[PDB]
């Protein structure tokens, strides 16, 4: 079993946005438009906003999961290495598993998967507060793309999507993640080998 990864907006106008945060050598987190990939540190703070054109009904949830890239590792699941696994880092409610974590919301939930054992974690949609136009979303990713035993430099994705009171499927959108010592410095070294090629 695979996860879809198709961007679908849907009846709701569904897509994500990124800030710009540059390419300094100090920057903890920084989305590459080119590349359509997300560059942070481990355990940082990643922003992901969530924009709408018109609002879902109460009862709405944005749900975040991982997968491999590549084809012939897709069906495998993302997890966090035999090392961080076992680094008793947990927040009180991510199991120590999960790649994925949301920060500061006590209403995230984790959920291993009964039947394809994926981990994902799911928040309720909350309009943006007064003065603002979408809602953020604050992702951390608890291992590196390097770590032995677990992604093992394999590259990832980030899959959002907006579900329904039942978990039906009403928007999806995606983004490459790469979890690394010097987001801003891989970032222009990966923008330059795509200029080149
Ligand atoms: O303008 C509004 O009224 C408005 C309401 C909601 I509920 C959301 N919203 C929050 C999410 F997590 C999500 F996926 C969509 C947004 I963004 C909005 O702009
Ligand atoms: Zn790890």
């Amino acid at each position: 079993s695979v996860p879809s990864q198709k961007t679908y907006q849907g009846s709701y106008g569904f897509r994500l946005g990124f800030l710009h945060s540059g390419t300094a050598k100090s920057v903890t987190c920084t989305y590459s438009p080119a590349l359509n990939k997300l560059f942070c540190q481990l355990a940082k703070t990643c922003p992901v906003q969530l924009w709408v054109d018109s609002t879902p009904p109460p009862g709405t949830r944005v749900r975040a999961m991982a997968i491999y890239k590549q084809s012939q590792h897709m069906t495998e699941v993302v997890r966090r290495c035999p090392h961080h696994e076992r680094c008793s880092d947990s927040d009180g409610l991510a199991p120590p598993q999960h790649l994925i974590r949301v920060e500061g919301n006590l209403r995230a939930e984790y959920l291993d998967d009964r039947n394809t054992f994926r981990h994902s974690v799911v928040v309720p949609c909350e309009p943006p507060e007064v003065g603002s136009d979408c809602t953020t979303i604050h992702y951390n990713y608890m291992c590196y793309s390097s770590c032995m035993g677990g992604m093992n430099r394999r590259p990832i994705l980030t899959i959002i999507t907006l579900e329904d009171s039942s978990g039906n499927l009403l928007g999806r959108d995606s983004f490459e993640v790469r979890v690394c010592a010097c987001p801003g410095r891989d970032r222009r070294t990966e923008e330059e080998n795509l200029r080149k090629k």
